[PDB]
């Protein structure tokens, strides 16, 4: 958008997204070239009348997967992994990683693009379960070693949390340090994202927004790859900015590799779980691409939902436009009533 109108265009949509989504609380972050527009609505806990702040703690849920893929891409540039490495290269000493057939192993690329053939969650967990706490890393590898993989890789997309946590495990093994140290060293420390963490302190937890379906604020390292990351609107602004040019900076060196697309929709036999914010026209490394259609532009996006939070990031990198939104749910909240509004906002911003 033209800087003269950016704020006014955001205002055409922001309050509608807040009301239509049934949010308890909402933070919206818009980057449009040199313009940054922030809006906050509602409450940080039902009935508390406290507006969300730049440093309100949030669960970003599956936006986490974009960071796992970011780390994979950075480690690949370092020569520490290859996207094509079999997962079994990074398996603990002597533990089997099953494969559809000998010459068709699950590779890191498959985990990142949801094409590994693995299930969405490890089966057989506790029926009532606090979010982002089960399975643990040890649980995953104990299950995997006896598991059967019955579909070849790169044939079907089936959205998976399990696969993304296995990816984080592999990346940690390859780098020779805990995943939390990779997240810090490769992402959060260089960008000064001082509230982006899998291990929040008490001081951070007191700032965690609350909606329907909330869970206690705790260690979420179990979902390090798939969904556990806590952050804040201001930290997420800084993260999102690295994909977008402005007068003061070019995108980060790895932005294009991070957003590379690997499977066109028609290149797969079927896709499950990929169409939450609209039809997925191509799958990247966590990122999902939707081609222009109706009155919407081509959009790179990722959806997230867990622990009473829903999140969405949509961007048009060529136009230096990105929108991130986080909402705490009320009972009636429907995800696409938030994401559809963001997509329409993005459509107005690109004009």
């Amino acid at each position: 958008s033209n800087a003269l109108l950016t704020s006014q265009i955001v205002d055409q949509y922001a309050e509608h997204i807040f009301y239509n989504s049934g949010a308890v609380g909402m933070a919206l972050v818009v980057i449009d070239n040199n313009q940054v527009v922030n809006r906050s609505f509602g409450e940080t806990q039902p009935g508390n009348n406290i507006r969300p702040r730049p440093d309100s703690l949030i669960r970003i849920a599956s936006i986490t997967k974009l960071m796992t893929s970011e780390i994979m891409v950075k480690l690949a540039d370092d020569g520490i992994v290859k996207l094509t490495d079999p997962l079994k290269k990074y398996a603990p000493k002597g533990v089997n990683v099953p494969s559809y057939s000998a010459k068709q192993p699950i590779r890191l690329l498959h985990l990142a693009s949801h094409t590994s053939g693995l299930p969405r969650e490890q089966p057989g967990g506790p029926q009532k379960r606090p979010v982002f706490t089960w399975p643990t890393k040890d649980n995953r590898w104990q299950w995997l070693k006896l598991a059967k993989v019955t579909v070849p890789p790169g044939v079907k997309a089936a959205y998976s949390n399990l696969a993304y946590d296995l990816l984080a495990d592999a990346l940690s093994r390859a780098a020779g340090k805990p995943y939390a140290h990779l997240l810090r060293d490769k992402i959060t420390a260089p960008l000064g994202m001082k509230n982006t963490t899998l291990t929040p302190t008490a001081e951070q937890c007191k700032r965690l927004m609350i909606g329907v379906g909330s869970s206690r604020c705790g260690n979420t390292v179990a979902a390090a790859g798939s969904g556990g990351i806590y952050s804040t609107p201001e930290d997420m602004q800084h993260w999102m900015q690295q994909f977008l040019a402005s007068d003061n900076s070019a995108p980060k060196r790895s932005a294009k590799r991070e957003q590379a697309l690997y499977f066109q929709r028609g290149d797969l036999v079927s896709l499950k779980g990929m169409d939450v914010a609209g039809q997925a026209d191509a799958l990247g490394l966590g990122w999902v691409y939707m081609a222009p259609k109706a009155d919407l532009p081509g959009i790179m996006q990722k959806t997230g939902g867990g622990g009473g939070f829903i999140t969405y990031m949509a961007m048009v990198p060529e136009k230096n436009i990105g929108v991130f939104v986080v909402v705490t749910r009320s009972q009636l909240t429907k995800f696409s009533n938030m994401s559809d509004g963001v997509n329409q906002l993005v459509a107005e911003l690109v004009k």
